[PDB]
């Protein structure tokens, strides 16, 4: 079998696979109070994309299409198009368009538009509430709240570029976004389909290891923590390499090339997530040049040295 | 020598190295009316980053620091920090902080901020004019025009996330941005330093081959074309692989795995740019699964089959 590898990029050189921001740190914690089932940043070690995962680090939480104004408001409905501006196909066997947000929250950014005829352009602050009834990306429609009642034109290509998240400051602080709560991609009382599975540690004394970023906050008191299971660069790497998994777990060592010593070891499960031997919440302290290295194929219940 | 390779990702699976948006197409044209000296997306084939190039696809045209309000306006001065929020060091031998915009234009996005004490947040539309006298990123300072006169706090971490570009619609359409005009990183009448060199075809009948995207337009009639010399994924790949160049030019073939036939060939110069045998402006038509493949090391003046 073709030898398996992970990139040698450091954590801070890599990108969150769930929102277009750099990775900041590694974090581990118990995950019993939630279901860890993100749909972006999902890929097997042999390169099979899962859920709503696609390859672009900058086509995550974006939308494209044309918009229609909702009378008596600053709200616009976007009829979704594909990345190359073609009609959206709701019958593809995916949960929602690839790159669709995979958490319930209020994502703020800019809605921009070009008029084809003369190249005139416009841009307005906009928010999408992924927990709202009109959030139906699998059906081909989402709604944005904006700062205009009349500037956007119909039947002109329109893009949403995400920036960060908001919260209602008159309610309990940090109560949203909820990063581990999937939206209902087809709206209220319709089940999600074609999902990447939930993940959890399976061996005693282990926890998931998360690749963590802090989303920009744009209003209120949001929970800005965002954990992904794989860096976007790992998704791109496995997709290209397509090296076969020789067991259920790739043992990785995290090495400091400065001192030449292994800092810790972890399990990269072939379905695309990482666990470590630790109990409790912990922000890992790592050197800037630290990187992960594949060392060997082991079994699911291999006993790791404590992190 | 370690074998040289380029990624097998397709054009549409890759990212512009000069602005955080996907690649759309390949473009070639004559470049005599301009100096092609971009500072982002610059890397040798053996993995040496040049100019202001860094590794993150989502740390391009971003800024971070703290802000001070300019009385009697909606303008804020940002005192720049590093990616990990440390003091900026102007003595590093680079043209400007890595990821600094490398063109003269008006870049619009959102300026966001978190108050450390309570986690309160705020976000406002903001524009940076990279041709303006206060655009002095190499000195550690840039100015933003915003939509607020009082909401941003002092001595709190503040981020700018870029979205697109604007133009003054009362002046000649598409006269800005000017993608091939470098800002003056230390301001008026101070020479830029430590630049990646300008590039140009050197063999008769050749033109640069550009990796092209369309920036979102946020107001007016901007020129939204943006050409990079290398995809960001190629920068990341060469940085990791560090395969030695065995001649001045890596001959690449662009292959359609569908039909099994080579579509065209091109030269990847070891200093990190591509040329093709063509005269005239041309949007290349390529199949979605088309990709580049390294075939052999050749000399600078190797004669390519016409594109
Ligand atoms: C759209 C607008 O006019 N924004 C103002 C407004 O912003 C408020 C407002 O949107 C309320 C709505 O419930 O939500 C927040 O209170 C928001 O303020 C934002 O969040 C608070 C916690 C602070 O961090 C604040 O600085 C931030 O802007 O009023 C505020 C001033 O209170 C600003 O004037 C916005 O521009
Ligand atoms: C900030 C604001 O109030 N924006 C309005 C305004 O926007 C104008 C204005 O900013 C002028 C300043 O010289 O620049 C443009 O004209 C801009 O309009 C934008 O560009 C034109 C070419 C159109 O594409 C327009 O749709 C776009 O918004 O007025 C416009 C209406 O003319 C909107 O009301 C903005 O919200």
């Amino acid at each position: 079998s073709k030898p398996f590898t992970v990139p040698i990029l450091t954590v801070e050189e890599m990108t969150n696979s769930r929102f277009p921001i750099p990775l900041e740190k590694l974090f581990t914690g118990p995950s019993g109070a939630f279901v860890v089932q993100p749909q972006n940043g999902r890929c097997t070690t042999d390169g099979v994309l899962l859920g709503t995962t696609q390859l672009s680090p900058v086509n995550i939480c974006t939308f494209r299409g044309d918009v229609t104004h909702i009378a008596g408001s600053r709200n616009y409905t976007m009829n979704l198009a594909s990345l190359n501006w073609n009609n959206y196909d709701p019958t593809e066997e995916i949960p929602a368009p690839l790159g669709t947000p995979d958490f319930v929250g209020k994502i703020q950014g800019l809605l921009t538009q070009t008029t084809k005829g003369d190249g005139s352009t416009r841009g307005h602050k906009a928010t999408v509430y992924t927990g709202s009834a009109p959030f139906t990306p699998k059906l081909g429609s989402v709604q944005f709240s904006t700062d205009t009642e009349n500037d956007f034109e119909t039947h002109q290509n329109t893009k949403f570029t995400p920036v960060g998240v908001i919260q209602d400051g008159s309610t309990t602080h940090r109560n949203e976004p909820q990063q581990w709560v999937l939206p209902s991609y087809s709206g209220r009382n319709v089940h999600n389909v074609h999902l990447a599975p939930a993940v959890a540690p399976t061996f005693p004394g282990e926890q998931l290891l998360f690749f963590r970023s802090t989303m920009p906050g744009c209003s209120g008191y949001p929970n800005m923590d965002l954990d992904c299971l794989l860096p976007q660069e790992w998704v791109q790497h496995f997709y290209q390499e397509a090296a076969p998994a020789q067991s259920d777990v790739a043992l990785l060592r995290f090495v400091n090339p400065d001192t030449g010593r292994v800092l810790f070891e972890c399990k990269l499960h072939k379905s695309g997530y990482v666990t470590v031997a630790h109990t409790g919440q912990h922000d890992l302290v790592i050197p800037p040049n630290g990187y992960f290295r594949f060392d060997s194929w082991v079994n699911q219940f291999y006993t790791l040295a404590p992190m």
